[PDB]
């Protein structure tokens, strides 16, 4: 109980920053997550034995894919940690608890393929879950692990609190379906601009948490340029494999998934920053001003992609 996780001095300091990279030492990532839970939530939020058993079972249910892997899970949890720590008073005890767990679990059992590829392949998951196919799967996997013997980190919660935290996690994980982000941000933009935004309105809070989930999920675009650039290679390794699998179904893939259109990556990144990332962090900064460093880091990376196009790199 008087047992803190401690990090080396450079990590202790840099983990507080939005652009922190969790490093290449896989064996430190569980400790990095527990450290963030302890500071974000409290050393009391979870029984350490159950938490450690939960974390190791979550890790085991991430696959050895180039990008949608255990490192992505802990990376997305860290961005959520940074948002929560910079917005101390805005979130409930249940929300702090639920949201770090939601982030760790949000891509459980990902195969490196989009909802669209599952649909075209006619994968069994696409018949079970007609929309947000992988995201409904990720939530199902989260519940399955929570129900393993000795894995119920939420055991000390009252029945009502338990039902509330699972509903926070479910909504948070479904919100990582990027297809749903466009309409969520549009509604939040209108609400902010007309001054109707009310954080006491549960349906408004749901929308704000949804945007936080998009922001943490896309956080590779908010790292220092060398991290952003090297992460893009892992993302494209998955996209191009999916494109190969589309060609095997006799379907021409979209250019972003076609390894033959590698040359159009820089312009593709520009479209993504302008259509998704920048708008996402802009609306997040309007609602939660202390998240401005994410928007600043995103604009810096946009200007690096612009320099790549101009042959300056
Ligand atoms: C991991 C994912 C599921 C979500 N994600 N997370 C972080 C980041 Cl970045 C992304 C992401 O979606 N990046 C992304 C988005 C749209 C793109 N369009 C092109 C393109 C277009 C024409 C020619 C060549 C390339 N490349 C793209 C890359
Ligand atoms: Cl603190
Ligand atoms: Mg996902
Ligand atoms: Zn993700």
């Amino acid at each position: 109980g008087l047992m803190q996780f401690t990090l080396p001095v450079r990590l202790c300091k840099e983990i507080e920053l939005f652009h922190f990279d969790i490093g290449p030492f896989e064996n430190m990532w569980p400790g990095i997550f527990v450290y963030m839970v302890h500071r974000s939530c409290g050393t009391s939020c979870f029984e350490l034995e159950k938490l450690c058993r939960f974390i190791m079972s979550v890790k085991k249910n991430y696959r050895r894919v180039p990008y949608h892997n255990w490192k992505h899970a802990v990376t997305v949890a860290h961005c959520m940690y940074a948002i929560l720590q910079n917005n101390h008073t805005l979130f409930t005890d249940l929300e702090r608890k639920g949201l770090l767990i939601a982030c760790l679990c949000h891509d459980l059992d990902h195969r490196g393929f989009s909802n669209s590829y599952l649909q075209k392949f006619d994968h069994p998951l696409a018949a079970l879950y007609s929309t947000s196919t992988m995201e409904q799967h990720h939530f199902s996997q989260t519940v399955s692990i929570l129900q393993l013997e000795g894995h119920n980190i939420f055991s000390t919660l009252s029945s009502s609190e338990y039902e509330q935290v699972l509903e926070i996690i479910r909504k948070a994980i479904i919100a990582t379906d990027l297809a749903l982000y466009f309409g969520n941000r549009k509604q939040l933009e209108e609400m902010y601009q007309t001054g109707s935004l009310n954080l006491n309105n549960q349906s408004h809070r749901d929308r704000v948490i949804g945007l936080m989930m998009t922001a943490c999920d896309l956080c590779s675009v908010t790292k220092l340029w060398p991290v952003t650039k090297l992460t893009a290679n892992d993302i494209y390794a998955e996209f191009w494999a999916e494109g190969d699998e589309m060609k095997k179904l006799g379907i021409q893939p979209i250019p972003m998934m076609d390894r033959d259109k590698k040359d159009e990556v820089p312009q593709g990144q520009l479209g993504f920053y302008n259509a998704v990332a920048i708008p996402c962090y802009t609306t997040l900064t309007q609602i939660l001003p202390p998240t401005e460093p994410l928007l600043k880091a995103c604009r810096d990376n946009l200007s690096q992609w612009e320099k790549v196009i101009r042959g300056e790199e």
